[PDB]
């Protein structure tokens, strides 16, 4: 009795997912207006989502610039209330899902004056 069995599956369909669109910029002269540099290393796979950070700086109300360099390394500067920017630097610390954060690299220089965030290439 020749008997043979057969086999079948099926796929998944994704979805897309959509930006935002807020922002939040004071310039303030109170002692709590914070500014640190940052500087991030990642895998070579891809780049730094500005939809998800610029989502997180409209969200939180930070203000700065960023950028990425020839080096590999995305960099820039976070400024506003203390708590945001640990907000920005923890947001930093996931970075963006499909990008394989190396190191992150702070700095603790002084108010500067926004640019805009954007990975530039």
């Amino acid at each position: 009795m020749a008997h043979h069995h057969h086999h079948h599956m099926g796929t998944l369909e994704a979805q897309t997912q959509g930006p935002g669109s807020m922002q939040g910029s004071m310039p303030s002269s109170s002692e709590d207006v914070t500014t640190l540099c940052y500087r991030v290393t990642g895998k070579v796979q891809g780049v730094f989502f500005r939809k998800y950070t610029k989502k997180e700086a409209d969200a939180l109300s930070l203000v700065g610039y960023v950028t990425n360099n020839e080096d590999g390394s995305v960099s820039g500067v976070v400024q506003g209330p203390k708590e945001q920017v640990d907000a920005f630097v923890k947001y930093l610390h996931k970075g963006s899902p499909k990008s394989v954060v190396k190191k992150v690299s702070i700095h603790a220089s002084s108010r500067v004056d926004a640019d805009g965030f954007e990975i530039r290439r």
